[PDB]
């Protein structure tokens, strides 16, 4: 009754999409079984974002912290919504990710990438079907072990199945604690909580291999684990290094990914497109195997096609902040104590923020268009925006430079260009392909 006044009806996200266009800037939903308020104007994304005032809201990451009563992501640096915890553990894992930090793994993201090319290119006879997720997600995973936390995971060789498996089943766990016969229920629960602990065991197996490194002696290059380890220094047990340790090992892919697929399945109906990225990946990089740091800024087509990826298909569709206080948002009252649901999802496909919203056109971010004012933030914005960005712009402007200096794909036909909401936004289908090479 408290929210009965706010308008309102009598993947989940196109059906909010539609009750935005019909029902206006403020629109009360039910997500995750709770009822939130789904917020699309730009004064609000700007108010509410780029505030510290406000935080996330903690019952809407309950799923990331804990599933089937098995700590996941526990309070690590997504999920952990009071300030002050947040801010520090940020201030010391931001190091990491410096310009000076970002530019030692050019090294890794070109390796990984032209072990890809190299698999697809033995492929690429036209007519073998290949799933682009499929081996775009081994491939973000093992930059990401290898980047991150100093392991091979050679995902890519075919190597550490259950540890796929283990991630599969823990983002399906995600999913069933966000929605949902017995012997159905039984099976699940016991694959989802044997997964988590999966993970975090690979943590402490890892923390440990690291810390007994440091011990010998031996070469540690500074990276993300490093300074999860500081976060926790002088810290009572090691559960907080270990929701730090799952969160960036699934939130440093993941996303990714999720990324690398849309584009890939997109492109695939956009040959006019593709021939000009193939023409601006020959004249900056040529015939090098290998992209410095300085090429990646010369991508500047690749860089408008991989934003305008992420205005239709952001793997992470939003955020969730906390109204402390009854607040009027656009002429509604809203209640206090209510999570304010954001989505750079919903707000990319509205005709009131861009024009003919269906329509891929890289064009929308060219060097004299003007830019999207808090209608587009598929990072999301201020304080709590993702701490990778540059981490994944980077890596994804890699893959795809190498991908299309390389390789021509064609989708099999039959592939839908469809979405499914799991843990993320990620392609429906495998985004099957044929390769050939160019
Ligand atoms: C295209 C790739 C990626 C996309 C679209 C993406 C998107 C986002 C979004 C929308 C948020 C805010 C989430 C929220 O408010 O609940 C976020 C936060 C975060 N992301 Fe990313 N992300 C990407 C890649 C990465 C990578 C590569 C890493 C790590 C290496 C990463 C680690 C994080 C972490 C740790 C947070 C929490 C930040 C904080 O609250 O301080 N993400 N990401
Ligand atoms: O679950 C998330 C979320 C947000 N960010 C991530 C990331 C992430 C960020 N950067 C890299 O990865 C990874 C995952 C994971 F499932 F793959 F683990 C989930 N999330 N939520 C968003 C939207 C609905 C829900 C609650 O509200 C905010």
């Amino acid at each position: 009754s408290r929210y009965e006044h706010i308008p309102g009806p009598p993947v989940l996200q196109d059906v909010f999409l539609d009750w935005a266009k019909k029902y206006g800037p403020v629109v009360r939903v039910n997500v995750f079984h709770k009822t939130s308020v789904i917020v699309t104007s730009p004064e609000s994304v700007k108010k509410f974002l780029m505030s510290t005032k406000y935080n996330k809201d903690s019952k809407m990451y309950r799923a990331l912290q804990t599933v089937f009563g098995e700590r996941l992501f526990g309070q690590g640096l997504v999920s952990e919504c009071n300030y002050e915890r947040w801010h520090k553990q940020r201030r010391v894992i931001d190091l990491a990710f410096s310009r000076s930090s970002l530019v030692s793994l050019m090294e890794t993201f070109n390796e990984k990438a032209e072990q890809l090319v190299e698999i697809l290119e033995a492929k690429a006879d036209g007519q073998t079907p290949v799933s682009m997720q499929d081996m775009l997600t081994y491939t973000a995973m093992d930059i990401l072990a290898k980047a991150a936390f100093g392991m091979e995971t050679s995902m890519l060789l075919g190597a550490q199945k259950p540890l796929s498996q283990a991630v599969k089943l823990m983002l399906e766990g995600i999913t069933a604690s966000r929605n949902t016969f017995l012997p159905g229920k039984r099976k699940q629960l016991r694959e989802v909580r044997e997964s988590i602990r999966f993970l975090r065991q690979v943590g402490r197996d890892w923390v440990q291999r690291r810390r007994e490194a440091l011990k010998r002696g031996e070469e540690v290059p500074a990276d993300i684990l490093t300074q999860i380890l500081k976060a926790e220094e002088g810290a009572q047990d090691d559960e907080g290094l270990l929701d730090n340790f799952v969160t960036f090992f699934i939130a440093g892919h993941e996303t990714s990914a999720n990324h690398l697929a849309f584009t890939v399945m997109e492109l695939s109906r956009q040959p006019e497109i593709v021939a000009r990225l193939q023409a601006e990946v020959d004249e900056v990089i040529g015939s090098k195997r290998y992209l410095d740091f300085e090429d990646l800024g010369r991508l500047q087509y690749l860089s408008q096609v991989l934003k305008e990826s992420l205005r239709l298909y952001p793997p992470a569709w939003g955020t969730f902040r906390l109204l402390e206080e009854e607040t009027l948002i656009d002429g509604v009252r809203v209640p206090g104590n209510t999570p304010l649901l954001f989505s750079t999802y919903v707000m990319g496909r509205m005709d009131t923020y861009f024009e003919d919203p269906l329509t891929f056109n890289p064009d929308r971010f060219g060097p004299g268009a003007p830019k999207p004012r808090f209608t587009y933030f598929p990072f999301s914005l201020g304080h709590r925006s993702c701490i990778g960005q540059q981490f994944a712009q980077m890596e994804v402007k890699v893959v795809m430079a190498k991908l299309l200096q390389r390789l021509e794909f064609r989708l099999v036909p039959g592939q839908r260009f469809g979405l499914q909401e799991q843990a993320t936004l990620k392609p429906l289908d495998p985004v099957l392909c044929t390769l050939r090479p160019r």
